[PDB]
C-alpha cells in the first residue's frame, strides 16, 4: 500500500523527495526521516552533493542501495544519441551509484549541446525516437532500471508509445488539485504507464504561486474537517488520484509532515469536492517555445493544448 508497481515489476515508493533547490543537509535529513524515493535531475546542479549523502548513508549501513529508488533526468541539451549515455554516466558518477532506478527524458523539447538554460536561439528540432532508442540502450545495459519521460502531453506520450520497443514506465508531469490531469491519468492507466506528480504542493514558482494549492478554499475546508494540514491533504489527494507525489521541503518539520499521508484518507464526500477547483498550470515552459526561433512555436504546441 506504500508503492506503485511499474510495468517493469519494480516498486516505486508513493512519496518521493523533490530535490530542486535542495541542499545536502536537507536530503540527508529527509532520508533519516523516512524518504526512500529521491527525485533528482542533472539540471538541479546538486547531484554531486546528493551522491555524497548517499555514499555516507549506504556506507554507514543506514540504508542499503536496494532500499532507495533514485530517479534522474536527461537534460534537453543532451538529447542527441551520442550524448544520452554520457549524460547518464555523469549523473551516476555524481550520485556515486552504479545505476538509477528511473531515468526520464526531462522535456520533449531539445537544446543545442553547448547550451544549458533554454533560450530561443538554443532551441532545436527534437528527435524523440532517436533519444528514446538511446534511453532503451541504457535500460538494456542496466544503467537505468526503468526509463520514462517527463512533461509529455497525451499526444506526445501516445506518439512515443507507437514507436517504442520498451514501453515508458513513468510520465512525470505537474499534478496537484489545481492541475488534475484527468485525461492523462486515463491514458496512462490504460497503457500501464505510471503518472508521477511533480510540484504536488503547487511548485516553487516566485510570487507564492503555491498558495493556489496550499490555501485553496476546498483544500482548506477538507484540511479543517480532517484535522490535517493543507499540504497533507494536497498530497493525500494525489495518492488517492493514483499518482506518486514528489514534495520538496528544506524543513525537517515539513519533510516529516509530508510523509504522514498513509494512515488516513479523504472520504469520498470530500474527495468529490475537488472537482470544482479552478484549473491552471504553473510550470508553463515558455522557455521551450518561440514563434520565430523555436521548434514548438507556442506553449500550446509544446503541450498539445494541455495547458
Ligand atoms: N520533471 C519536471 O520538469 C519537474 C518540474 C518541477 C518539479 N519537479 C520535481 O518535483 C519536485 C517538487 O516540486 P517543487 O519543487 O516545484 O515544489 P512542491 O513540492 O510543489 O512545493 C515546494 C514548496 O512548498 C513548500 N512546502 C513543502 N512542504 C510544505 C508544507 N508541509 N507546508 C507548507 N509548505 C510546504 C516548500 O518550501 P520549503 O522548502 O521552504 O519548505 C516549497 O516552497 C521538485 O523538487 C522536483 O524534484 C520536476
Amino acid at each position: 500500500i506504500r508503492f506503485f508497481e511499474l510495468n517493469t515489476g519494480a516498486k516505486l515508493p508513493c512519496v518521493g523527495l523533490g530535490t530542486y533547490a535542495m541542499v545536502a543537509t536537507a536530503i540527508e535529513q529527509a532520508i533519516k526521516i523516512g524518504y526512500r524515493h529521491i527525485d533528482c535531475a542533472s539540471i538541479y546542479g546538486n547531484e554531486k552533493e546528493i551522491g555524497g549523502v548517499l555514499k555516507k548513508l549506504i556506507g554507514d549501513g543506514f540504508v542499503k542501495r536496494e532500499e532507495l529508488f533514485i530517479t534522474s533526468k536527461l537534460w534537453s541539451n543532451d538529447h542527441l544519441p551520442e550524448d544520452v549515455p554520457k549524460a547518464l554516466e555523469k549523473t551516476l558518477q555524481d550520485l556515486q551509484i552504479d545505476y538509477v532506478d528511473l531515468y526520464l527524458i526531462h522535456w520533449p523539447a531539445s537544446l543545442k549541446k553547448e547550451s544549458l538554460m533554454p533560450t530561443p536561439e538554443m532551441l532545436t528540432k527534437p528527435d524523440i525516437t532517436s533519444t528514446w532508442k538511446a534511453m532503451e540502450a541504457l535500460y538494456d545495459s542496466g544503467k537505468a532500471r526503468a526509463i520514462g519521460v517527463s512533461n509529455f502531453s497525451s499526444k506526445k506520450l501516445t506518439d512515443l508509445l507507437n514507436v517504442a520497443r520498451v514501453t515508458p514506465a513513468v510520465n512525470q508531469v505537474e499534478c496537484h488539485p489545481v492541475w488534475q490531469q484527468q485525461g492523462l491519468h486515463e491514458l496512462c492507466k490504460s497503457k500501464g504507464v505510471h503518472l508521477s506528480g511533480y510540484s504536488p504542493l503547487g511548485s516553487q514558482s516566485k510570487g507564492e504561486v503555491r498558495l493556489k494549492v496550499l490555501q485553496n478554499p476546498i483544500v482548506t475546508e477538507v484540511a479543517e474537517k480532517l484535522g490535517k494540514t493543507t499540504a497533507q491533504v494536497a498530497l493525500r489527494w494525489g495518492l488517492q488520484t493514483g499518482h506518486s507525489v514528489l514534495p520538496k521541503s528544506s524543513s525537517g518539520a515539513r519533510l516529516k509532515e509530508n510523509l504522514d499521508v498513509f494512515d488516513w484518507s479523504i472520504p469520498e464526500d470530500l474527495f468529490t469536492k475537488f472537482s470544482n477547483i479552478p484549473q491552471e498550470k504553473f510550470c508553463r515552459a515558455t522557455e521551450f517555445a518561440h514563434e520565430t526561433h523555436g521548434f514548438y512555436k507556442t506553449i500550446e504546441e509544446l503541450w498539445d493544448g494541455e495547458i
